[PDB]
Protein backbone atom coordinates (compact mmCIF):
# COMPACT_ATOMS: atom_id res chain seq x y z
CA UNK A 1 0.00 0.00 0.00
CA UNK A 2 1.62 3.26 -1.08
CA UNK A 3 -1.12 5.39 0.76
CA UNK A 4 0.37 7.48 4.14
CA UNK A 5 0.03 5.94 7.03
CA UNK A 6 -2.18 8.76 7.90
CA UNK A 7 -4.56 8.60 5.59
CA UNK A 8 -5.54 5.09 6.33
CA UNK A 9 -9.30 3.80 7.74
CA UNK A 10 -10.10 0.48 8.51
CA UNK A 11 -13.98 1.24 8.97
CA UNK A 12 -14.80 3.61 11.04
CA UNK A 13 -11.76 4.00 13.11
CA UNK A 14 -7.72 4.45 12.21
CA UNK A 15 -6.00 1.81 10.53
CA UNK A 16 -4.33 -0.90 12.93
CA UNK A 17 -1.02 0.17 11.13
CA UNK A 18 -1.61 3.69 11.98
CA UNK A 19 -2.82 3.00 15.87
CA UNK A 20 0.14 1.17 16.49
CA UNK A 21 2.27 4.13 14.67
CA UNK A 22 4.53 5.59 17.58
CA UNK A 23 3.75 9.10 19.72
CA UNK A 24 6.17 10.76 17.29
CA UNK A 25 8.01 8.92 14.13
CA UNK A 26 9.44 9.72 10.84
CA UNK A 27 7.24 9.09 7.67
CA UNK A 28 8.32 9.28 4.35
CA UNK A 29 9.15 12.02 -2.01
CA UNK A 30 8.97 14.05 1.22
CA UNK A 31 9.76 12.63 4.89
CA UNK A 32 8.18 14.51 7.92
CA UNK A 33 7.60 13.62 11.70
CA UNK A 34 3.68 12.11 12.23
CA UNK A 35 2.48 12.63 15.78
CA UNK A 36 -0.15 10.54 16.95
CA UNK A 37 0.11 10.77 20.47
CA UNK A 38 -3.02 13.04 22.37
CA UNK A 39 -0.25 15.08 24.23
CA UNK A 40 1.88 15.94 20.99
CA UNK A 41 -0.48 17.04 18.90
CA UNK A 42 -1.76 19.46 21.60
CA UNK A 43 1.82 20.31 21.80
CA UNK A 44 2.85 21.04 17.91
CA UNK A 45 -0.56 22.71 17.25
CA UNK A 46 -1.02 24.61 20.50
CA UNK A 47 2.42 26.14 20.31
CA UNK A 48 2.30 28.58 17.30
CA UNK A 49 5.54 30.09 18.63
CA UNK A 50 7.81 26.84 17.95
CA UNK A 51 5.93 25.57 14.86
CA UNK A 52 4.64 28.02 12.28
CA UNK A 53 1.98 26.61 9.53
CA UNK A 54 3.03 25.64 5.88
CA UNK A 55 2.10 28.03 3.39
CA UNK A 56 -0.48 26.86 0.33
CA UNK A 57 -0.79 23.92 2.10
CA UNK A 58 -3.41 21.99 0.05
CA UNK A 59 -5.19 18.30 1.97
CA UNK A 60 -3.20 31.64 -3.31
CA UNK A 61 -6.02 33.50 -1.09
CA UNK A 62 -5.88 36.66 0.11
CA UNK A 63 -6.28 37.11 4.72
CA UNK A 64 -6.53 32.91 4.01
CA UNK A 65 -5.95 32.26 8.18
CA UNK A 66 -4.57 29.06 7.83
CA UNK A 67 -1.41 30.86 6.26
CA UNK A 68 -0.40 32.91 9.28
CA UNK A 69 0.24 32.62 12.06
CA UNK A 70 0.30 35.41 15.40
CA UNK A 71 0.38 38.58 15.36
CA UNK A 72 -0.73 38.66 11.44
CA UNK A 73 -2.92 35.41 12.01
CA UNK A 74 -4.69 37.36 15.01
CA UNK A 75 -5.19 40.89 13.30
CA UNK A 76 -6.71 38.79 10.35
CA UNK A 77 -9.27 36.35 12.62
CA UNK A 78 -10.36 39.05 14.92
CA UNK A 79 -11.67 41.06 12.08
CA UNK A 80 -13.08 37.75 10.31
CA UNK A 81 -14.79 36.86 14.02
CA UNK A 82 -17.88 39.12 13.90
CA UNK A 83 -19.28 36.42 11.49
CA UNK A 84 -19.16 34.06 13.54
CA UNK A 85 -19.83 34.82 17.11
CA UNK A 86 -22.40 32.29 19.44
CA UNK A 87 -25.38 34.85 19.21
CA UNK A 88 -25.09 34.64 15.72
CA UNK A 89 -24.96 30.94 15.06
CA UNK A 90 -28.12 30.85 17.69
CA UNK A 91 -30.16 33.33 15.08
CA UNK A 92 -28.83 30.54 12.25
CA UNK A 93 -30.57 27.71 13.91
CA UNK A 94 -34.32 28.48 12.32
CA UNK A 95 -32.63 28.86 9.07
CA UNK A 96 -30.40 25.62 9.14
CA UNK A 97 -33.78 23.57 10.30
CA UNK A 98 -35.36 24.69 7.40
CA UNK A 99 -32.73 23.64 5.31
CA UNK A 100 -32.67 20.32 6.52
CA UNK A 101 -36.38 19.92 6.37
CA UNK A 102 -36.14 21.06 2.84
CA UNK A 103 -33.91 18.57 1.97
CA UNK A 104 -35.61 15.92 4.17
CA UNK A 105 -39.36 16.66 2.12
CA UNK A 106 -36.79 16.04 -0.92
CA UNK A 107 -35.52 12.57 0.08
CA UNK A 108 -38.91 11.91 1.67
CA UNK A 109 -41.13 12.21 -1.83
CA UNK A 110 -38.48 9.89 -3.63
CA UNK A 111 -39.59 7.73 -1.07
CA UNK A 112 -37.83 4.28 0.98
CA UNK A 113 -34.94 3.57 0.15
CA UNK A 114 -33.23 6.13 -0.96
CA UNK A 115 -29.45 7.52 -1.00
CA UNK A 116 -28.86 9.90 1.92
CA UNK A 117 -25.92 11.09 1.03
CA UNK A 118 -26.80 12.65 -2.53
CA UNK A 119 -30.28 14.21 -0.43
CA UNK A 120 -28.94 15.20 2.26
CA UNK A 121 -25.19 14.97 3.18
CA UNK A 122 -24.06 16.49 -0.34
CA UNK A 123 -26.29 19.33 0.30
CA UNK A 124 -26.92 20.75 4.12
CA UNK A 125 -23.57 21.91 4.25
CA UNK A 126 -23.15 24.08 1.27
CA UNK A 127 -26.74 25.86 1.55
CA UNK A 128 -25.40 26.59 5.30
CA UNK A 129 -22.69 28.01 3.95
CA UNK A 130 -24.33 29.92 1.55
CA UNK A 131 -26.75 31.25 4.54
CA UNK A 132 -23.96 31.88 6.65
CA UNK A 133 -22.36 33.94 4.16
CA UNK A 134 -25.31 35.98 3.18
CA UNK A 135 -26.10 34.58 -0.26
CA UNK A 136 -29.81 35.07 -1.20
CA UNK A 137 -31.84 32.07 -1.65
CA UNK A 138 -32.31 32.29 -5.37
CA UNK A 139 -28.80 32.86 -5.57
CA UNK A 140 -27.21 30.05 -3.95
CA UNK A 141 -27.07 27.14 -6.92
CA UNK A 142 -25.58 29.08 -8.93
CA UNK A 143 -23.11 30.82 -6.07
CA UNK A 144 -22.32 27.18 -5.60
CA UNK A 145 -21.60 26.73 -9.00
CA UNK A 146 -19.30 29.73 -9.27
CA UNK A 147 -17.31 28.96 -6.25
CA UNK A 148 -15.85 26.13 -6.83
CA UNK A 149 -16.20 25.95 -10.51
CA UNK A 150 -13.26 28.72 -10.62
CA UNK A 151 -11.21 26.64 -9.04
CA UNK A 152 -12.38 22.97 -10.42
CA UNK A 153 -9.06 21.54 -12.24
CA UNK A 154 -11.00 19.69 -13.94
CA UNK A 155 -12.30 22.21 -16.32
CA UNK A 156 -10.96 23.52 -19.30
CA UNK A 157 -9.20 26.70 -18.90
CA UNK A 158 -11.53 28.77 -20.83
CA UNK A 159 -14.39 27.49 -18.70
CA UNK A 160 -12.65 28.21 -15.39
CA UNK A 161 -11.95 31.42 -16.19
CA UNK A 162 -15.03 32.90 -17.07
CA UNK A 163 -16.46 31.50 -14.09
CA UNK A 164 -13.94 33.17 -11.98
CA UNK A 165 -15.22 35.99 -13.94
CA UNK A 166 -18.66 35.54 -13.00
CA UNK A 167 -17.26 34.97 -9.67
CA UNK A 168 -15.56 38.02 -9.05
CA UNK A 169 -18.66 40.14 -10.06
CA UNK A 170 -20.84 38.44 -8.25
CA UNK A 171 -18.73 38.59 -4.89
CA UNK A 172 -18.22 42.21 -5.50
CA UNK A 173 -21.37 43.30 -6.38
CA UNK A 174 -22.69 41.05 -2.87
CA UNK A 175 -19.76 43.20 -0.95
CA UNK A 176 -20.96 46.50 -2.21
CA UNK A 177 -24.63 45.58 -1.31
CA UNK A 178 -23.46 44.70 2.14
CA UNK A 179 -21.13 48.05 2.82
CA UNK A 180 -24.14 50.42 1.90
CA UNK A 181 -26.64 48.27 4.38
CA UNK A 182 -25.13 45.35 6.39
CA UNK A 183 -27.55 42.36 6.70
CA UNK A 184 -26.89 39.45 9.05
CA UNK A 185 -24.59 37.56 7.40
CA UNK A 186 -20.84 36.64 7.65
CA UNK A 187 -19.68 39.60 5.43
CA UNK A 188 -22.06 42.17 6.47
CA UNK A 189 -21.15 41.59 9.92
CA UNK A 190 -17.32 41.91 9.37
CA UNK A 191 -18.23 45.54 7.44
CA UNK A 192 -20.59 46.63 10.08
CA UNK A 193 -17.71 46.24 12.78
CA UNK A 194 -14.89 47.29 10.39
CA UNK A 195 -16.01 48.86 7.33
CA UNK A 196 -13.61 49.91 5.14
CA UNK A 197 -10.49 48.48 7.31
CA UNK A 198 -11.89 44.98 5.75
CA UNK A 199 -10.86 45.43 2.13
CA UNK A 200 -12.62 43.84 -0.65
CA UNK A 201 -10.01 41.21 -1.26
CA UNK A 202 -9.90 40.42 2.83
CA UNK A 203 -13.50 39.60 2.18
CA UNK A 204 -13.69 37.74 -0.74
CA UNK A 205 -10.56 36.02 0.20
CA UNK A 206 -12.68 35.02 4.05
CA UNK A 207 -15.50 33.95 1.59
CA UNK A 208 -13.95 31.63 -0.14
CA UNK A 209 -11.88 29.64 2.76
CA UNK A 210 -15.10 29.27 4.47
CA UNK A 211 -16.91 27.52 1.65
CA UNK A 212 -14.11 25.33 1.12
CA UNK A 213 -13.74 24.66 5.11
CA UNK A 214 -16.84 23.97 6.20
CA UNK A 215 -18.21 21.72 3.63
CA UNK A 216 -16.51 18.37 2.82
CA UNK A 217 -16.13 17.99 6.77
CA UNK A 218 -19.71 18.77 7.47
CA UNK A 219 -20.89 15.92 4.39
CA UNK A 220 -18.10 13.60 5.59
CA UNK A 221 -19.54 13.97 9.25
CA UNK A 222 -23.05 13.70 8.43
CA UNK A 223 -22.84 10.59 6.09
CA UNK A 224 -20.54 8.66 8.37
CA UNK A 225 -22.79 9.85 11.32
CA UNK A 226 -26.02 8.39 10.42
CA UNK A 227 -24.15 4.97 9.58
CA UNK A 228 -22.59 5.03 12.77
CA UNK A 229 -25.97 5.75 14.93
CA UNK A 230 -27.82 3.06 12.89
CA UNK A 231 -24.78 0.50 14.03
CA UNK A 232 -25.21 1.56 17.43
CA UNK A 233 -29.18 1.80 17.68
CA UNK A 234 -29.96 2.68 21.46
CA UNK A 235 -27.40 5.53 21.17
CA UNK A 236 -30.36 7.19 18.75
CA UNK A 237 -32.14 7.86 22.00
CA UNK A 238 -29.47 10.84 22.32
CA UNK A 239 -31.29 12.71 19.56
CA UNK A 240 -34.72 12.41 20.94
CA UNK A 241 -34.18 14.22 24.23
CA UNK A 242 -33.16 17.32 25.31
CA UNK A 243 -30.39 19.51 23.57
CA UNK A 244 -27.90 18.94 25.93
CA UNK A 245 -28.02 15.01 24.97
CA UNK A 246 -27.47 15.79 21.21
CA UNK A 247 -24.98 18.19 21.88
CA UNK A 248 -22.98 15.44 24.06
CA UNK A 249 -23.83 13.21 20.79
CA UNK A 250 -22.62 15.08 18.26
CA UNK A 251 -19.32 15.97 19.95
CA UNK A 252 -18.53 12.33 20.59
CA UNK A 253 -19.26 11.64 16.75
CA UNK A 254 -17.01 14.39 15.80
CA UNK A 255 -14.29 12.31 18.47
CA UNK A 256 -15.05 9.32 17.16
CA UNK A 257 -15.34 9.89 13.29
CA UNK A 258 -11.99 12.48 13.23
CA UNK A 259 -12.92 12.94 9.26
CA UNK A 260 -10.09 15.14 9.13
CA UNK A 261 -6.69 12.86 8.28
CA UNK A 262 -4.69 16.10 9.64
CA UNK A 263 -5.00 19.98 9.88
CA UNK A 264 -2.13 22.08 8.03
CA UNK A 265 1.39 20.55 8.44
CA UNK A 266 3.18 22.19 11.13
CA UNK A 267 6.97 23.40 10.41
CA UNK A 268 9.85 23.39 13.29
CA UNK A 269 10.82 27.59 13.51
CA UNK A 270 14.10 25.64 15.48
CA UNK A 271 15.59 22.98 16.93
CA UNK A 272 14.23 21.34 19.92
CA UNK A 273 13.50 18.25 21.71
CA UNK A 274 10.14 16.92 21.53
CA UNK A 275 8.73 13.14 22.89
CA UNK A 276 12.41 11.51 22.96
CA UNK A 277 12.50 13.06 19.55
CA UNK A 278 15.24 15.59 18.13
CA UNK A 279 13.88 18.10 15.99
CA UNK A 280 15.60 20.01 13.53
CA UNK A 281 14.88 23.91 12.20
CA UNK A 282 12.38 23.44 9.03
CA UNK A 283 11.23 20.03 9.96
CA UNK A 284 7.63 19.13 8.86
CA UNK A 285 5.20 17.86 11.16
CA UNK A 286 2.17 15.88 10.85
CA UNK A 287 -0.74 15.63 13.04
CA UNK A 288 -2.95 12.58 13.28
CA UNK A 289 -5.89 13.69 14.29
CA UNK A 290 -7.46 10.65 13.77
CA UNK A 291 -4.87 8.70 15.73
CA UNK A 292 -4.24 11.36 18.57
CA UNK A 293 -8.42 11.16 19.07
CA UNK A 294 -7.97 6.72 19.77
CA UNK A 295 -5.19 7.74 22.10
CA UNK A 296 -5.25 4.88 24.87
CA UNK A 297 -4.66 7.29 27.49
CA UNK A 298 -7.79 8.87 26.78
CA UNK A 299 -10.34 6.45 28.16
CA UNK A 300 -10.16 2.23 28.83
CA UNK A 301 -12.59 2.68 25.83
CA UNK A 302 -11.42 5.27 23.52
CA UNK A 303 -12.15 3.04 20.68
CA UNK A 304 -15.75 2.81 20.99
CA UNK A 305 -18.73 5.34 19.99
CA UNK A 306 -20.35 6.27 23.60
CA UNK A 307 -22.45 9.60 23.17
CA UNK A 308 -23.19 9.13 26.83
CA UNK A 309 -19.49 8.77 27.86
CA UNK A 310 -17.55 11.39 30.26
CA UNK A 311 -16.90 14.11 27.14
CA UNK A 312 -13.19 13.17 25.60
CA UNK A 313 -11.31 16.59 25.20
CA UNK A 314 -10.53 15.77 21.34
CA UNK A 315 -8.01 17.22 18.51
CA UNK A 316 -10.71 17.37 15.71
CA UNK A 317 -11.16 21.17 15.34
CA UNK A 318 -7.53 21.51 16.05
CA UNK A 319 -5.90 23.51 18.99
CA UNK A 320 -4.66 26.78 19.62
CA UNK A 321 -5.20 29.91 17.58
CA UNK A 322 -6.26 28.11 14.81
CA UNK A 323 -9.20 26.18 16.44
CA UNK A 324 -11.98 25.34 14.31
CA UNK A 325 -13.38 28.73 13.19
CA UNK A 326 -16.50 27.12 12.51
CA UNK A 327 -16.76 24.63 15.39
CA UNK A 328 -19.74 26.18 17.16
CA UNK A 329 -21.67 26.55 13.20
CA UNK A 330 -20.09 22.77 12.84
CA UNK A 331 -21.96 21.48 15.94
CA UNK A 332 -25.05 23.51 15.26
CA UNK A 333 -26.11 22.34 11.97
CA UNK A 334 -24.72 18.61 12.76
CA UNK A 335 -27.29 18.93 15.63
CA UNK A 336 -29.74 20.12 13.67
CA UNK A 337 -29.53 17.50 11.14
CA UNK A 338 -29.46 14.17 13.39
CA UNK A 339 -32.35 15.65 15.58
CA UNK A 340 -34.59 16.34 12.35
CA UNK A 341 -33.88 13.26 10.66
CA UNK A 342 -34.79 10.99 13.36
CA UNK A 343 -37.60 12.70 14.19
CA UNK A 344 -38.84 12.70 10.74
CA UNK A 345 -37.75 8.70 10.05
CA UNK A 346 -37.94 7.53 13.14
CA UNK A 347 -37.26 3.58 11.44
CA UNK A 348 -34.60 4.94 9.72
CA UNK A 349 -32.02 1.83 8.94
CA UNK A 350 -29.87 0.49 6.40
CA UNK A 351 -31.60 -0.24 3.32
CA UNK A 352 -30.07 -3.72 3.13
CA UNK A 353 -28.41 -5.23 6.44
CA UNK A 354 -25.22 -6.84 4.24
CA UNK A 355 -24.78 -3.98 1.58
CA UNK A 356 -21.25 -2.64 1.23
CA UNK A 357 -20.08 0.13 2.59
CA UNK A 358 -18.94 2.94 0.16
CA UNK A 359 -16.59 5.41 1.52
CA UNK A 360 -15.36 8.66 0.26
CA UNK A 361 -11.73 7.95 -0.39
CA UNK A 362 -10.84 10.77 -2.57
CA UNK A 363 -10.93 13.64 0.02
CA UNK A 364 -9.35 15.51 2.57
CA UNK A 365 -12.22 14.74 4.98
CA UNK A 366 -13.64 10.85 5.43
CA UNK A 367 -16.87 10.18 4.55
CA UNK A 368 -19.27 8.53 2.70
CA UNK A 369 -20.20 8.15 -1.56
CA UNK A 370 -23.80 6.76 -1.09
CA UNK A 371 -25.69 5.30 2.15
CA UNK A 372 -28.55 3.47 1.40
CA UNK A 373 -31.42 3.90 4.21
CA UNK A 374 -34.77 2.69 4.58
CA UNK A 375 -37.17 3.82 6.52
C1 LIG B 1 -17.13 18.89 11.75
C2 LIG B 1 -16.62 19.79 10.83
C3 LIG B 1 -15.39 20.45 10.89
C4 LIG B 1 -14.17 19.96 11.29
C5 LIG B 1 -13.90 18.57 11.87
C6 LIG B 1 -13.20 21.04 11.13
C7 LIG B 1 -11.85 20.95 11.48
C8 LIG B 1 -10.91 22.00 11.43
C9 LIG B 1 -9.53 21.89 11.89
C10 LIG B 1 -8.81 20.62 12.34
C11 LIG B 1 -8.99 23.15 11.80
C12 LIG B 1 -7.61 23.58 12.28
C13 LIG B 1 -6.59 23.41 11.17
C14 LIG B 1 -5.17 23.70 11.62
O1 LIG B 1 -4.97 24.07 12.79
O2 LIG B 1 -4.25 23.54 10.78
C15 LIG B 1 -10.02 23.99 11.24
C16 LIG B 1 -9.85 25.33 10.92
C17 LIG B 1 -10.82 26.15 10.35
N1 LIG B 1 -12.13 25.76 10.09
FE1 LIG B 1 -12.97 24.02 10.45
N2 LIG B 1 -13.81 22.18 10.67
C18 LIG B 1 -15.15 21.83 10.48
C19 LIG B 1 -16.13 22.69 10.02
C20 LIG B 1 -15.96 24.03 9.68
C21 LIG B 1 -17.00 24.93 9.23
C22 LIG B 1 -18.48 24.55 9.08
C23 LIG B 1 -16.41 26.12 8.94
C24 LIG B 1 -16.97 27.28 8.39
C25 LIG B 1 -18.21 27.80 8.69
C26 LIG B 1 -15.00 25.96 9.25
C27 LIG B 1 -14.05 26.95 9.14
C28 LIG B 1 -12.70 26.87 9.49
C29 LIG B 1 -11.74 27.95 9.34
C30 LIG B 1 -12.00 29.31 8.71
C31 LIG B 1 -10.57 27.51 9.90
C32 LIG B 1 -9.24 28.26 10.02
C33 LIG B 1 -9.14 29.03 11.32
C34 LIG B 1 -7.77 29.62 11.56
O3 LIG B 1 -6.82 29.25 10.83
O4 LIG B 1 -7.64 30.46 12.47
N3 LIG B 1 -14.73 24.68 9.71
N4 LIG B 1 -11.20 23.29 11.05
Amino acid sequence: DPRPLHIRRQGLDPADELLAAGALTRVTAETHWMATAHAVVRQVMGDHQQFSTRRRWDPELVGNLMDYDPPEHTRLRRKLTPGFTLRKMQRMAPYIEQIVNDRLDEMERAGSPADLIAFVADKVPGAVLCELVGVPRDDRDMFMKLCHGHLDASLSQKRRAALGDKFSRYLLAMIARERKEPGEGMIGAVVAEYGDDATDEELRGFCVQVMLAGDDNISGMIGLGVLAMLRHPEQIDAFRGDEQSAQRAVDELIRYLTVPYSPTPRIAREDLTLAGQEIKKGDSVICSLPAANRDPALAPDVDRLDVTREPIPHVAFGHGVHHCLGAALARLELRTVFTELWRRFPALRLADPAQDTEFRLTTPAYGLTELMVAW
